[PDB]
């Protein structure tokens, strides 16, 4: 039941999945005039993601690194609408999307209608046009306890978890011997992955101990131990191999603990089961104990695009995403789009080609608007003159911890980068600063930063 | 059991209940080289309890305002240790304090014992002197469904409390018809008192309002009506009649309703029963909506220093706070002194008279440690000629929202301020940052207005 479809105005009714890099992205260069646009999601803020590593330990603050749905949509001068909930279906055929756990519906720039709907209550949205940029999930490949035990470094929520966790562990510890084992224990961390992600969580993590846990407990601070767990035989694989080392010996420097060539088989309450290949091509196992698990590795797709698999034939065999155009339309489908890590492009799971993708293909419909014909669809493209998508490679930047970090800035062919240690640190800020989305988001971060070296992080478990 | 016992140094065991405006200001200014102090708090932090009414709706932030105590006692060079924990009881003759729900025991600067205490384990401090600054706990008066539907403005958990509930309505109440009395009851605001923290409550709540919401829910911020009640005929009556005046008409002029002569005889889920006495001495009563209520008068002593009365004779009939010397000494005890709220020495419960008390009994303390009698107490107070403790009222100051408000800097006889509007509310503005306990928290706050300025408020549900 409930079917929300407003259908007066001449413009065709764009509906947007999810509020991150793909879906904001989309939203600030979508014409408005041309387009009436609506946003399901069941996060109000955008979330610059690669800030978030800095949460948990309080480098950065939770707010500072998140942005209002509706400010972005402001900016806007036609109309825009908000759906607090997600998508539980996409319907192809009768071009609705289900939705679920519905919080709240704001109507920006609309002087005019009551939906007449109710919190939780189930209902179908219809569209003219869908933006699929849902994102995906963490992939956890099966291995038993990850979800129980361990914390994900995904969404805001998660950087409390971890915080709380540690912070228990801290207090725990330290009305303990030194001695005891249990002190030992609670006072590790293990975090998987050996991407930026985990690079860059082990980084900030170790940046605490060091700069502001040891200033007032020093026997406690002595004692803990990050390990960093990698199943592959390199460290940040993106980069360039003397960067790789040099990321990897500069963790080593800061007490960081790296395993590499190292998988994980099982996690235990108080341990994870690792099996480590050697050079000579021998397997041995290892049992880590852990504190604190973060857990930074793969994507999976979310239910409600592997629902849609079944749903469209030429989507039936595909497993990572949605299977694309090179207009970024969906195999199958005449009016659904797919950018960002729900779709299969054949390109990395980035908020870099995210960015990208959204631009282009905002570009492309206000391009539709001008043709008579969008008043099948995959047949106009070409029809039309008008350019496949081609995702060009900035490169990749990540931070160490301790004041360094790696960087390498390219386009195209030429390389052009500053990828030591401090003045990449440096470099690494200021870029970082540049590429967020809000000015007042770029003001928090910055004041953050100014804060960080005079009084050092905030560590609160309550807040 | 238990019984925590340091008695190898020469210096007397100092232990401080609190971690409030007391406390901390007598923990600055105690002399650690002369004393070993102890800290009882299950509030890690210091709060700077003027700025809170600036917390629910984001003028400023939580982590601004606050403080953690270590920060405080790692300026001391002495011995400080800090028990996270409460009080449950004080016993004289024992000279212990029981304690309860201990999260952590942290000792700075001492390389020194394990206590071998458990989390959650009752355990009994020994103290050679004590200092009560427990504060005092919201009062109800016996109001029915005070405490099952509203929320006090005391405590940091409060101000989260309160932007849940009232984000929560605001959600529910855009989703209704415009003429829906529910919606009308949902945007609806009461603050009950009229002393500045309801009277700042309310005028933080309508700048909220009128700068942030309607930006983006013209609609619903039309509705939204806060009400300010009071039992007496004045708001604020700690100011001239002038200065009240100003401050009731221009909380009218902001849409405020103001209810004076009101009193609230019941709490219901959804409504406030009001009695109201007018100009010729008729009563009448009222019925208010709510959707969200803040409940912001009356102080009353707590468990702690209630059971305290029946274990001192001379205590017996105090009800307000433990009835203190002009020493600040508790009557009946030799070793035990009150400060701040929970003490009654004929003051107002201010922080103003916290701090003075706590500067005072600090200065007397190290002048007790060069008598070589304090190696019955009562006595040689008087007998060693040293002043009884004289309170110098320095006035008041108040927010009224809209950038408006009303102060009284005095010293004595003397009065030399400035109370108009827009200029009172930068003086408002510069002494309250002056007189902030903490570099961290003054460059935080001030840059939380800076922000202000521009981006105007984080009103994050679940942060
Ligand atoms: C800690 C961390 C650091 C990172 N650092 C970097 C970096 O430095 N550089 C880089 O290029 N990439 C980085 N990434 C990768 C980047 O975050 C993703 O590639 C990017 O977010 C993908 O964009 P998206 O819009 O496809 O998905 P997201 O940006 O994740 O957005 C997905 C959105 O969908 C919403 N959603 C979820 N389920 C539903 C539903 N059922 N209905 C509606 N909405 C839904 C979510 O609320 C979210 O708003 C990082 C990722 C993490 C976790
Ligand atoms: C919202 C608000 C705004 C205010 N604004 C002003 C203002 O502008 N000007 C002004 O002069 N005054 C103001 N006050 C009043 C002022 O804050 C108090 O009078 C002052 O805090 C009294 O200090 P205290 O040390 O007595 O107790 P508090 O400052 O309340 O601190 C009490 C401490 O004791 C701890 N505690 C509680 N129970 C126990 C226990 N059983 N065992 C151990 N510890 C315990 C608490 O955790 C806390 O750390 C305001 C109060 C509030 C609530």
């Amino acid at each position: 039941m409930k079917v929300i479809d407003p259908q007066h105005s001449d413009k065709p009714n764009v509906l947007i999945l999810g509020s991150g890099w793909g879906a904001i992205s989309f939203l600030k260069h979508i014409d408005t005039k041309k387009y009436n646009v609506s946003i399901i999601s069941p996060r109000s803020y955008f979330l610059f993601t690669p800030l978030l590593p800095s949460a948990p330990v309080g480098t950065v603050d939770e707010k500072s690194i998140i942005e209002p749905i509706v400010n972005f949509a402001l900016k806007k001068k036609g109309n825009v609408t908000y759906y607090e909930a997600e998508a539980t279906s996409i319907n192809p055929d009768r071009n609705t999307v289900t939705i679920k756990s519905l919080s709240a519906v704001s109507q920006l720039y609309q002087p005019e209608n009551h939906l007449g709907l109710h919190q939780a209550e189930p209902a179908e949205i219809k569209y003219d046009y869908l933006i699929s940029a849902v994102g995906a999930e963490p992939n956890t490949f099966g291995i038993p306890g990850v979800t129980d035990y361990g914390h994900f470094l995904k969404e805001i929520p998660n950087s409390l978890e971890i915080r709380r966790t540690f912070a228990a562990n801290l207090e725990k510890a330290n009305l303990l011997p030194k001695g005891d084992p249990e002190r030992r224990r609670l006072l590790s961390i293990v975090v998987v992955g050996g991407g930026p992600t985990g690079v860059e969580a082990a980084g900030e993590l170790q940046d605490y101990v060091h700069q502001d846990l040891r200033k007032f407990l020093p026997a406690l601070a002595e004692e803990v131990q990050i390990h960093l767990v990698e199943a592959l035989p390199i460290v940040l694989n993106m980069f360039e191999k003397k960067l790789s080392s040099y990321a990897q010996s500069h963790l080593e420097n800061t007490s960081i603990k790296v395993h590499l060539r190292t998988a994980v088989a099982k996690v235990e309450e108080k341990q994870l089961l690792a099996k480590t290949k050697h050079e000579d091509g021998k397997i041995t196992e290892e049992t880590i104990p852990y504190g604190t698990l973060i857990w930074a590795t793969g994507n999976k797709a979310r239910p409600v695009i592997t629902d849609l698999f079944k749903k469209i034939p030429e989507q039936n065999s595909s497993k990572r995403g949605l299977a694309v155009n090179d207009f970024l339309q969906v195999k199958g489908s005449n009016n659904i789009f797919a950018i960002g890590d729900n779709a299969f492009a054949g390109l990395p799971p980035t908020a870099q080609v995210a960015h990208q993708e959204a631009e282009y293909l905002a570009k492309n419909f206000d391009k539709m608007a001008q043709i008579p014909n969008f008043q099948k669809i995959d047949l106009l493209f070409e029809e039309n003159n008008f350019k496949p998508f081609k995702y060009n490679d900035l490169g990749a930047l990540a931070y160490l911890g301790s004041e360094r970090a790696i960087a390498t800035i390219r386009s195209g062919k030429r390389t052009f980068y500053t990828g030591g240690g401090l003045m990449t640190f440096y470099l690494w800020r200021i870029l970082y600063l540049s590429m967020i989305l809000s000015a007042r988001s770029r003001l928090k971060v910055f004041f953050d930063w100014i804060k960080l070296a005079f009084f050092k992080r905030d560590f609160f478990k309550g807040l």
